[PDB]
């Protein structure tokens, strides 16, 4: 309400005026208010009709998962454990200030688990988080056996082409193509009642102890600290780095100096984000550690309900194509009527169980979600005389050089769709990674038919969107997206497992569906989300370095030249998902267009939208790309903004322009060296507009064959040296930033020169001087924030022969009043009119109406949340007009 709400610590939240300064007595600790400890912070608020709602975390959460027995997910009740996190809605309850009041408060419990779902869970591994500061070399892993190895075994290697067959591999021209990544070595793997560890290694391939935490404890932990000490002392680091501090700025909750146990990392990190409907309020995780389930919280739900979680394993999404599902199911594990003790997400016919979330928000009663897809495949935790023991069961699923140029053509291209098939191909001079063709070339499970049952083939979950570490070539070319066709155009081939984007816009009864599925009883009842879709999306080969062609470049060998925060340059990241109505208008008959935005690494990303029925934007024409989606590359400028200090994204209809807020504060305390950050101080602001021709403008946009698109610009809005307190973006020509130069606040106005915000130093001095008022001082000689205002003498009236007029006649002819004054703006097209009052028969007086930053106007009589703002402009009376006519 032409109001700024400012988050000024994890408890307070301010209003701020457009000038720039606090609505005396509206800050407000919103945690005290919300009757809740002191542990919990503030972790999302969002405005809906007029009341605030706000999301609430608490640093003291303790969370159990018990294998044994019913209701196993369960909060540690034993001390301050039980700390459950809250939805609040806030009204304002006075009509002269702000003063918020508690309207509802809405509980999120720990997920059900169903007996179905406890069986994947008791074998459930998840991968250590990923930090600013893990390297390529960290995240790659122990390449596995080849397909050969683990349907043939150790025997011989010509008798492939003739055995092939047996083990439903027909014409698969790959036996040394490998079936995975090792899990003895690399990243540390931990069930949901274990804990992961502060330190990373520096190489995976050799360093770590992955899955295998009797040998962390017992061996490689005393290497790792006294390798990798936490400062107090000065160690060497050359096997491991210590990210514990990088791992408190994610969220990550500590018992002095060890994490807590897996699944409350993934409870608190679960409640991190809300969007809120008519009828629901949802919740969904941050975009550093994977989710494996969301709240759909009832707005009706009566006072002191559990609010229960839906599981993504049980949300069914539309990829686009079913070929698309068929990849990642397929290869979340091992599917067969003969398992005994070897239950995954596949084996128990469940879908996807995990996302890293970019954000939620909501157009309409429509919810809007995007996200990557975590890294989710099967791996062999059976003990003794079995081949792939201890290794996880990934492979490239890139689309085959023989396939067809088509978006739906290569997207259901069959290759890898059931087991390994890539790896290294030589065509009389020319080399690929990926095969060249595709009775008919068959893929297969890697899992040998005769250990069949005796194979205990559980689920492990990624912390990154990479199904496959295994340190070869295939893995660069798939994560940086280098696999290429050697057609007339040359086509990027994709994969359909590794940095898979997912999007989509959930309706009401869909959310509906997903409250059911979380109260559900006894067995799993599932949901579909159907106007939903996937992407590939790797990250730019611009942000490594030295890659090999036709010994080739591996995850371990990788040199990341990374400039957007992280260490590695595999890795996917999104952030900051924001959904906005477009002001410009569409032709009469159809509905307002919106889309929403993200950032990911190295460019942003556009959603589009049908406003006629809330569906996905779409085509005719199956070859051309879904137009829901369109990516535009970032320029150096945005590319050097560190990702992971993303502080908010906030939306302005007037404009049609999305403002991303980073802020340098927010980068850990310390390195992976243990060396104090120093370049924790500034701030910056990217910019995103609307680009490209948008449905509906004309009777031709009624129909779409190319993908609306945006622009991120890192728009001349930053500092290396002050302590931001927020950005207010006032219109699109000015952004007013409060931020403290040392412990005082101080206010700097950025003009918008023709796409480019520069600091108007004399805007800023003028806006700043407001006396300790709300606004900006008026002064009578100088061109101010309130430009210049020079009356006419009172000979003015003598001199155009208005003394014949009367005051009543003067008042009701605007243009005759606006005579009676000069104005000089300080900005271009700052425009001022006179008000006029009738003071006697013979007399009037007029004082200014002058527009401010923001575009809107402002007088005597102006109020911002009912508060007189009392600017102090001039008033003027003119004597000697008739009486009477
Ligand atoms: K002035």
């Amino acid at each position: 309400a032409n109001t700024f709400l400012v988050k000024e610590d994890s408890k307070n939240v301010t209003a701020y005026t457009p000038f720039a300064t606090p609505i005396t007595d509206s800050k407000s600790d919103l945690v005290s208010l919300a009757q809740l400890d002191s542990s919990y912070q503030i972790a999302d608020q969002t405005i809906h009709n007029t009341n605030l709602f706000v999301l609430f975390k608490s640093r003291d959460v303790k969370v159990k998962y018990e294998s044994s027995g019913s209701n196993n997910i369960s909060f540690d009740s034993t001390s301050q454990g039980e700390k459950p996190s809250y939805v609040v809605e806030f009204t304002n309850s006075t009509n002269i200030g702000i003063k918020w009041t508690m309207v509802k408060k809405y509980q999120l419990d720990v997920p059900n688990v169903s007996s179905d779902m406890n069986q994947v869970l008791k074998n459930l591994i998840l991968e250590q988080p990923l930090t600013k500061y893990t390297l390529n070399s960290s995240l790659a892993k122990e390449k596995g056996k080849t397909q050969r190895e683990v349907h043939l075994g150790s025997g011989q290697a010509n008798q492939w082409t003739s055995q092939r067959n047996q083990h439903d591999l027909n014409n698969n021209p790959s036996p040394n193509a490998s079936t995975g990544f090792k899990l003895t070595t690399g990243n540390a793997y931990r069930k949901l009642s274990e804990s992961w560890p502060i330190y990373e290694p520096i190489d995976g391939t050799k360093q770590g102890k992955g899955k295998d935490s009797s040998g962390w404890s017992s061996t490689e932990e005393n290497e790792a600290k006294n390798d990798a000490p936490s400062v107090s002392s000065s160690g060497t680091f050359n096997k491991y780095l210590n990210t514990k501090q990088a791992l408190e700025s994610i969220g990550i909750l500590f018992d002095d100096q060890t994490p807590r146990n897996v699944i409350t990392q993934l409870y608190y990190a679960s409640t991190s984000k809300l969007a809120v409907t008519n009828n629901h309020i949802v919740v969904m995780g941050n975009s550093f550690l994977p989710s494996m389930w969301y709240w759909v919280v009832e707005r009706s739900a009566q006072e002191n309900a559990s609010n229960k979680p839906t599981w993504f394993a049980n949300t069914n999404l539309d990829w686009g194509e079913d070929k698309q599902k068929q990849f990642v199911e397929n290869q979340l594990g091992y599917k067969e009527t003969t398992s005994t003790n070897s239950h995954n997400f596949h084996s128990k016919s469940f879908t996807q169980p995990a996302y890293l979330i970019s954000g939620i928000d909501s157009v309409n009663d429509q919810i809007i979600f995007s996200g990557f897809k975590a890294g989710s495949v099967g791996y062999d935790s059976s003990s003794s005389s079995s081949s792939t023991k201890d290794q996880a069961l990934a492979w490239s699923t890139t689309t085959s050089l023989d396939s067809k140029t088509g978006y739906k053509d290569l997207v259901t291209n069959d290759t890898g769709l059931n087991g390994p098939i890539n790896g290294s191909f030589s065509i009389q001079d020319t080399f690929s990674f990926v095969v060249p063709y595709s009775g008919p070339i068959k893929t297969a499970y890697p899992v040998k038919k005769d250990q069949k049952s005796t194979v205990k083939i559980n689920s492990l979950i990624n912390a990154t969107p990479l199904n496959s570490y295994g340190d070869e070539g295939i893995g660069v070319f798939d994560a940086l997206g280098l696999n290429y066709n050697f057609k007339s155009n040359q086509e990027r081939l994709p994969s359909r497992t590794d940095q898979i984007f997912v999007y989509g816009i959930v309706s009401p009864n869909e959310l509906r569906s997903a409250k059911s599925s979380a109260d559900s009883t006894g067995s799993d009842t599932k949901v579909n989300w159907s106007n939903t879709q996937s992407r590939y999306l790797p990250v730019p080969y611009n942000y490594s370095e030295g890659i090999i062609d036709a010994s080739v470049t591996t995850f371990s060998g990788l040199k990341s030249i990374a400039p957007d925060g992280f260490a590695n340059s595999i890795a996917n990241f999104s952030v900051g998902l924001k959904a906005g109505i477009d002001p410009n208008p569409v032709m009469s008959g159809k509905k307002a267009n919106y889309g929403a935005v993200v950032l990911t690494r190295g460019g942003v990303v556009r959603l589009n939208f049908n406003p006629g029925n809330d569906s996905l934007l779409s085509t005719t024409d199956n070859n051309i790309a879904p137009i829901s989606f369109s990516f535009t590359p970032f320029t150096a400028a945005e590319s050097a903004v560190d990702l992971t200090t993303f502080k908010e994204v906030t939306y302005n209809q007037e404009s049609g322009l999305w403002s991303y807020i980073f802020d340098s504060s927010l980068k850990p305390s310390h390195d992976g060296k243990q060396t104090p950050v120093t370049d924790n101080m500034g701030f910056s602001v990217i910019t995103v507009s609307r680009t490209g021709i948008e449905l509906n403008q004309d009777q031709a946009t009624t129909t779409l064959d190319v993908a609306p698109s945006a622009l991120a610009v890192q728009s001349g809005i930053q500092s290396t040296t002050q302590t931001l307190t927020g950005v207010l973006p006032l219109s699109e020509e000015f952004s007013a930033v409060i931020a403290k130069d040392s412990d005082q606040n101080k206010i700097d106005i950025y003009k918008n020169n023709n796409g480019l915000f520069e600091i108007d130093t004399q805007l800023s001095n003028s806006v700043a001087t407001n006396n300790g008022g709300l606004a900006p001082s008026a002064t009578e000689n100088r061109v101010d924030a309130w430009g210049k205002v020079e009356f006419a003498d009172n000979s003015v009236l003598q001199a155009r022969n208005l003394v014949d007029k009367t005051v009543d006649e003067i008042i009701n002819t605007p243009e005759i009043l606006n005579s009676f004054f000069r104005f000089t703006p300080a900005f271009e097209d700052q425009k001022a009119t006179l008000v006029a009052t009738k003071q006697s028969d013979t007399s009037l007086s007029v004082s200014p109406r002058i527009q401010f930053l923001d575009g809107n106007f402002y007088d005597l009589n102006s109020t911002i949340a009912g508060v007189p703002l009392n600017i102090g402009f001039p008033s003027r009376v003119f004597a000697g007009f008739a009486a009477l006519p």
